[PDB]
């Protein structure tokens, strides 16, 4: 089968084959866009284009773009290593249309290079579409133009228990260029767990979303409000560790090339025996993240986007810790993510030694406390009344010891146990006031 990279570069080749300009992945850390955390879609550095505000010398594009998805409006994380098919950090496959082709072109692009014998070659009976309900136009498309049988054509409202809030309603945040979208899923079979999207047991692994394709239409406001985009245009983005997984005949993302090398490696550097185990994944996923954010700017800290880092370093080695790593490791697993990440990992490798000790340092700090913390941690949990660990206790271990509440949340979870968020927050507030009080005017 192929290859991570071959497939990356077979839908970029593709695209640029139907006058599509290859443009670079941007950095995950935008330096003109306030809204936004980190890059969470292939769209984002396009986002003033699709505004109107911005023009380029070609009217459609083709990227590979990184996106890491553990904060703001798309937030992943508390999903990795509990699903086969959630990262934080990932690739997009997109292509874009500036005011070119619209709704009609745009699927049979996608369906061509999906089920052509000359490209992907899916099996066409495996392949489920969804539209927003109220998408007349694109139902009519996949079952008229295309031809999918209507029994796999599903129409999606907003199911998310508000307008525009809806799987089939694409938003880049509160605010930003959105609109309708249809999503391509591929079912991995009997073997899997899960129903089809729409059904009760969508949210398995069995039926995985794809490919999205959104009609860019409206820029939302603050207040909720639609405002009409200059220009109806095209943005699409397909998952590459998904479709991956697909290409090379395996059902989760973990077994695809790139992961089961890097898998290995975080075997190799904690000294873990079972490669099945949770925590392997939740490493392999963390080092991609962690090492391209630093990669892009990031450094670890207690405020912002510096936060957010120092949080997934941190649950990292914690589940470093639980597989039983005896010394230093995270900062080990850089060299081998590179090796697996081709072309997409230039920007690491030019900064490959600083990368390696910002994640050093971090977990060497870390350390001094982390053991600690899971002493007094498993002595609150061995004498706790209830399923719910008490505000004051995360309190603690967040102010005495560095656990951020989601590692103290993470590790209770792994024991069927809850915390006390609201006594979290509670705490903290307290302990704000003490400072007001203190400092004064
Ligand atoms: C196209 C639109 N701008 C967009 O971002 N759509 S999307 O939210 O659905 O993401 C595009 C694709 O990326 C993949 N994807 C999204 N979140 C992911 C995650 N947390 N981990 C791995 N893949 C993800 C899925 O294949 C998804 O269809």
């Amino acid at each position: 089968s192929k290859s991570t990279a071959e497939i990356r570069q077979a839908f970029l080749d593709f695209f640029h084959s139907k006058g599509h300009q290859v443009v670079a992945s941007s950095s995950l850390v935008p330096h003109n866009d306030p809204t936004l955390l980190f890059t969470n879609a292939g769209m984002n550095q396009f986002k003033d284009v699709f505004l109107g505000l911005d023009k380029r010398n070609y009217s459609r594009a083709t990227t590979s773009q990184r996106c890491v998805r553990a904060g703001g409006k798309h937030n992943d994380l508390e999903n990795v290593g509990y699903t086969a098919r959630h990262h934080t950090f990932f690739e997009m496959l997109g292509n874009f249309s500036f005011g070119d082709y619209f709704k009609l072109d745009a699927i049979l692009f996608a369906w061509l290079l999906l089920t052509s014998e000359k490209w992907f070659a899916l099996p066409k009976e495996r392949l489920w579409v969804t539209v927003y309900e109220s998408d007349d136009e694109a139902y009519e498309i996949w079952e008229k133009e295309v031809g999918i049988p209507r029994e796999r054509i599903i129409r999606i409202g907003d199911n998310k228990g508000a307008p525009y809030a809806s799987d089939n309603f694409w938003q880049m945040g509160d605010t930003g260029p959105c609109g309708p979208c249809t999503e391509i899923f591929y079912d991995h079979g009997d073997h899997i767990w899960g129903g089809p999207p729409g059904s009760p047991e969508e949210d398995g692994d069995r039926y995985i979303e794809i490919w999205n394709i959104v009609f860019m239409q409206f820029n939302r406001q603050a207040d909720g409000t639609m405002e009409p985009l200059p220009k109806p245009s095209v943005d699409t983005a397909m998952g590459l560790e998904r479709i991956a997984a697909v290409l090379q005949h395996v059902n989760s993302n973990y077994d695809i090339d790139l992961f089961r090398t890097l898998i290995q490696a975080v075997a190799k550097v904690t000294g873990a025996t079972d490669l099945s185990n949770k925590s392997l994944r939740v490493i392999a996923d963390h080092i991609r993240s962690c090492a391209f954010l630093i990669a892009d700017g990031v450094m670890p800290s207690n405020e912002n986007r510096g936060y957010v880092l120092r949080r997934i370093i941190r649950r990292a080695v914690r589940h470093g810790n639980m597989l039983g790593a005896k010394e230093t490791f995270f900062y080990k697993l850089v060299g081998p993510l590179i090796d697996v990440m081709g072309s997409a990992g230039e920007d690491l490798k030019r900064q490959q030694a600083q990368v390696e000790q910002v994640l050093k340092t971090e977990e060497e700090q870390f350390a001094r406390t982390l053991e600690r913390g899971l002493a007094l941690l498993d002595e609150e949990l061995a004498k706790l009344s209830g399923d719910t660990l008490d505000g004051e206790t995360a309190f603690r271990l967040y102010d005495t010891y560095g656990f951020p509440v989601d590692l103290t949340a993470d590790v209770c979870r792994e024991r069927n146990i809850k915390v006390d968020e609201a006594g979290f927050e509670a705490a903290m507030e307290e302990q704000r006031r003490r400072a007001r009080e203190a400092s004064g005017f």
